[PDB]
């Protein structure tokens, strides 16, 4: 559909055409246009093949506007927007969009103050600038900044555990309006994307103009972007972008299909819906004018002749393919993980002491959990010494010993230096339970170097993971350069897993690597990298990955028990 295409178009023109003084009978006509495109739920196109005057009986067309409808429909552009253009440039439209500003103020702004742009807008705001200017107080001046913020946001993404939990609050209290009976946070964080752009959530409601209502006047809501009598776009006022989307409860599991994308694997099930003679939309899958499926994503599928596919499959990425032929990976479930194999306590940079972590893991249901504290390189400190990493050990197995299940595996992080050799010794490595490797300086070495220092790495029998490998930290730090072909190959010969880090800011190994390494025969571990209990949480994400990866239970170390997990970290691994 082009409908919030052209919405957008007649919506600019408008902005465009106040700024410049025109009609205010025009601007207003041109703003309703936009309303009546953002809410009409048929192709524009469909109605537009009726002629001009179907095109007319919508409300707030005319003979003008819907001349400009099938000008757009014909050439893919609208000459008068492209003529308001040439008059109004890009950044001086961008700081009329902000809330609080307009068209009018921004007129004046780009003729008396020289505002442009967001940046000299900014400049304004943090100058006081604007105080010097009447209609302008506190209250102003606190809308134009936040929504600036907001502005500049909207382009950006955010690590997806940075979010979740966020949205999961929201979703709560979208669930609780009355006139809901189902809603679900879709889009491409229910696919488990590692950044996500805005949030976008589906309700189930026989009453969808009331459910918009309620959910755009949430105590979690602070500016209303858009709002129609089906969908909204909203600021939460702890600066989440949000879209709702409604549809009739019938139509509840075609909804979760559409809002949950990605819009590549929707190209495929409309394709895949027609060649069967149906069409699949947002509000079902018809046979010619007949529903015949919409209440559940499953049946959805059913309908399409497919098994239903998990939503971090639905990329185009061969799930199409897997599903028509019966063969669907088997993927790696929350509930099959019995432990997190690496978490750090107070004996380097964690908060927490043994007992508390204990306390956590057998809260979750885990069977073990393996402590993995720093070497001295990594904190760029004086310790723990190999002595006191091995009296540690001695204190990890009396505690075992005093404790029983969930247990803890005395683990390291051992820092890899620059030369590839390890920052602990072999008598240290030999009794740890679990060895995790992993780089924390020289980040830029040149990739062949940065590669053969890895190659290095693995040649220590007593490795059993290469932790978080590539050291990314989104926003932070770019992953280090290596062929990871040439590091994976090894550590497959090797027996040395990697591993899926779900700290929310390091998502490392990313999905894309970690479906090279399970594709290309590698173990698998995962993790939080926890340095407090709150972040145990992120289990769910190095799974979400690991689905993502098309990895199954099978090569990953977290699905083993407590004993089966030791016999593989004490066995001849490798070729
Ligand atoms: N049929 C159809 N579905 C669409 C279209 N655009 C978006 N969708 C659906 C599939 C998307 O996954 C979902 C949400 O759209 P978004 O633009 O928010 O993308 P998504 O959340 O997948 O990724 P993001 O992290 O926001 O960049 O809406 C479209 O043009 N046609
Ligand atoms: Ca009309
Ligand atoms: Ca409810
Ligand atoms: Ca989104
Ligand atoms: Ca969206
Ligand atoms: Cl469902
Ligand atoms: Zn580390």
């Amino acid at each position: 559909m082009r409908n919030q295409e052209l919405a957008r178009i007649f919506e600019e023109i408008g902005l465009m055409s106040e700024f410049l003084g025109d009609n205010p009978f025009r601007v207003r006509a041109y703003h309703q246009a936009a309303r009546t495109l953002y809410d009409l739920d048929t192709p524009i196109e469909e109605i537009a093949e009726k002629g001009k005057e179907a095109l007319m009986e919508l409300p707030g067309v005319g003979p003008d506007l819907a001349e400009k409808i099938l000008e757009f429909l014909r050439t893919g552009k609208v000459r008068k927007h492209e003529e308001l253009s040439r008059k109004v440039p890009r950044g001086v439209l961008e700081v009329m969009e902000v809330p609080g500003v307009g068209p009018k103020t921004a007129r004046l702004l780009y003729e008396g103050l020289g505002i442009d742009s967001l940046e000299k807008l900014k400049a304004a705001l943090d100058r006081g600038d604007l105080t010097r200017l009447k209609g302008f107080g506190p209250k102003r001046a606190e809308r134009i900044r936040e929504g600036l913020a907001l502005a500049q946001a909207a382009g950006k993404r955010r690590p997806l555990g940075a979010v979740l939990s966020l949205a999961r609050s929201l979703l709560e209290a979208i669930r609780a309006l009355p006139g809901v009976e189902r809603a679900e946070l879709c889009g491409s964080a229910r696919r488990y994307k590692d950044t996500v752009g805005d949030l976008d959530f589906l309700v189930a409601s026989r009453e969808g103009e009331r459910a918009v209502e309620g959910f755009v006047r949430l105590p979690q809501v602070k500016e209303v972007y858009a709002k129609g009598k089906e969908r909204a776009t909203v600021f939460l006022k702890n600066g989440l972008q949000v879209d709702l989307r409604v549809v009739p409860p019938e139509s509840y599991g075609a909804g979760l299909q559409y809002l949950t994308g990605s819009a590549a694997h929707s190209i495929r099930l409309r394709a895949l819906a027609q060649e069967k003679g149906l069409k699949l939309s947002e509000y079902g899958v018809f046979r010619g004018e007949k529903r015949i499926a919409g209440e559940t994503e499953e049946e959805v599928y059913a309908a399409l002749g497919l098994p239903w596919i998990p939503p971090p499959l639905r990329e185009d990425q061969g799930e199409v393919e897997a599903a028509l032929e019966g063969r669907l990976p088997k993927l790696l479930e929350l509930p099959q993980v019995k432990g997190d194999l690496q978490v750090h306590s107070t004996y380097s940079d964690g908060q927490n002491t043994l007992e508390e972590l204990w306390e956590a893991a057998k809260t979750m249901g885990y069977r073990y959990l393996a402590v993995t504290d720093h070497s001295p390189a990594v904190r760029v400190a004086g310790g723990p010494s190999p002595e006191e990493a091995l009296k540690r050990v001695g204190e990890i197995r009396r505690f075992n010993e005093t404790h029983g299940p969930p247990y803890l595996l005395a683990g390291a992080e051992v820092d890899i230096h620059p030369d590839g050799t390890l920052d602990y010794p072999d008598w240290v490595l030999r009794e740890l339970d679990l060895v995790l490797v992993s780089v924390h300086s020289r980040f830029n070495l040149p990739k062949a170097d940065q590669t053969k220092r890895l190659l290095k790495a693995l040649e220590n029998p007593f490795v059993h993971v290469l932790a978080h490998p590539t050291a990314r930290l989104l926003g932070r730090r770019a992953p280090i350069e290596a062929d990871w072909e040439a590091v994976f190959q090894k550590a497959k010969e090797k027996g040395v897993a990697v591993e899926i880090d779900g700290y929310y800011d390091r998502m490392d190994l990313p999905d894309d690597l970690a479906r090279m390494a399970y594709g290309m025969g590698l173990w698998i571990s995962l993790s939080t990298d926890a340095h407090q209990t709150d972040h145990l949480r992120f289990m769910e994400l190095a799974v979400g990955t690991a689905q993502r990866a098309w990895i199954g239970p099978e090569r990953v170390l977290n699905t083993l028990d407590y004993e089966d997990l030791l016999s593989w970290l004490k066995a001849r691994r490798g070729v």
